[PDB]
C-alpha cells in the first residue's frame, strides 16, 4: 500500500528465505503464499520511474524470485526459487502492490 510496506513484504536480501520463520509472523499471518524479490531496492523502485497515477506495470527485465508456497501442513512452506518478470502496481514512482508473476 506504499513503498515502505512493499519492501517489508516483498524484498529480501537473501535468496533462501526462511519461509516457516517469516510467514508465521503477524505481517504475513500464515497466508497461503508470498513472493519475495531477491534484489537491491533501487532496481525494483526503478520499474515505476515517471509513473504518477496508479498503474500496473510488467517488468522489462527478469528478477530472482523466492516463493513461499504452503504445503499440506498449515503454515509450513516449501521455497521455490526462479527467475521471471513480475507485475506490480506503480503509484507516484514506486511499487506499492505486488500483482503477480509473469503477467499483469
Amino acid at each position: 500500500q506504499d513503498w515502505l510496506t512493499f519492501q517489508k513484504k516483498h524484498i529480501t536480501n537473501t535468496r533462501d528465505v526462511d519461509c516457516d520463520n517469516i510467514l508465521s509472523t503477524n505481517l504475513f499471518h500464515c497466508k497461503d503464499k508470498n513472493t519475495f524479490i531477491y534484489s537491491r531496492p533501487e532496481p525494483v523502485k526503478a520499474i515505476c520511474k515517471g509513473i504518477i497515477a496508479s498503474k500496473n506495470v510488467l517488468t522489462t527485465s527478469e528478477f530472482y524470485l523466492s516463493d513461499c508456497n504452503v504445503t499440506s501442513r498449515p503454515c509450513k512452506y516449501k521455497l521455490k526459487k526462479s527467475t521471471n518478470k513480475f507485475c506490480v502496481t506503480c503509484e507516484n514512482q514506486a511499487p506499492v502492490h505486488f500483482v503477480g508473476v509473469g503477467s499483469c
